């Protein structure tokens, strides 16, 4: 497997990752400033985003950082040490996504004023945080602005589909 | 100059770092769990911290990430590369404290309760998300659970004491 050494190594990258519960997150850098993202697993198993807008980073050769916050008021840092086929991401929560967290449970891009408005009815405080490291168990290289790898709601058998090679054609797109 | 590659090699540093707009932060790993602070310039001069909970881990050798939100419901993920005196932070403040940020310039220990006042009664969203770099132009060994580090508000000249050895005694103390 190749090694990550620069921002443009990393850029592209599609990403499965495991946390020591069994639950399965899915991410993707999509371009220097942008990602999508799908959970399989937890809390908020079968949310997924697209187009969300981050800050993107080199820390160091091959360890990559990226800053977002939500439609929801989530804020998330999230750090990826490919060569080590860890992560570790930090999510704040705000109190109603704890207490709600199946309103945030959708297709996010079709219910952005359902989250704003949320987010300002219930409580914010106090914030769940949760910072903890995952295992990545898949690597793809998607290319950059592929809007095939997070382009459906995740189903069960999604991710090893995914690892399986059944999922994408050989230009990682959907058939 | 010391080379950082554990946990313990990282904790008990003291650091004043410095961004490209000259703003000048100092920061202090208390224990493996607690930090204190102190702003020199920018939005929030004049604010100081002890006592902070954070989550506090390693990502890979020598690389350092650390977690908290704030009384005033400011989240922050900083990362530290000691070794290249280098570190990210991102700061997701709520709308308020961009929009009164002499509120949070105080000793907030002793004003815990202004704080979580003010982030109930004033605006959330939008977050001001504040992702930059900055040059560590100090870096201190304190110890653990050193109380004398950040133990009084800011002076003009006091990142300049400190550096300049005229700050703390032989043992890292306030004379």
């Amino acid at each position: 497997t190749k090694t990550f050494k620069t921002l443009d190594d990393f850029l592209g990258t599609h990403f499965i990752y495991t946390y020591d519960n069994g639950w399965e997150y899915e991410w993707y850098a999509k371009n220097d400033h942008t990602v999508d993202y799908r959970i399989h697993g937890g809390m908020v198993a079968g949310r997924w985003v697209t187009d969300q807008k981050a800050d993107i980073v080199m820390l160091t050769e091959g360890i990559y950082k990226i800053s977002w916050t939500e439609p929801t008021g989530t804020d998330v840092a999230l750090d990826f040490m490919p060569n080590e086929k860890k992560l570790h991401g930090t999510i704040f929560f705000p109190k109603w996504v704890e207490e709600h967290p199946e309103i945030t449970v959708t297709y996010q891009n079709e219910h952005i004023d359902l989250m704003e408005q949320s987010r300002e009815k219930y409580a914010t405080y106090p914030k769940l945080v949760v910072p903890e490291f995952a295992n990545i168990t898949y690597m793809g290289d998607a290319g950059q602005n592929n809007e095939d790898v997070i382009s459906e709601a995740p189903y069960k058998e999604m991710p090893n589909d995914i690892r399986n090679g059944k999922y994408f054609d050989q230009n990682y797109h959907r058939l």
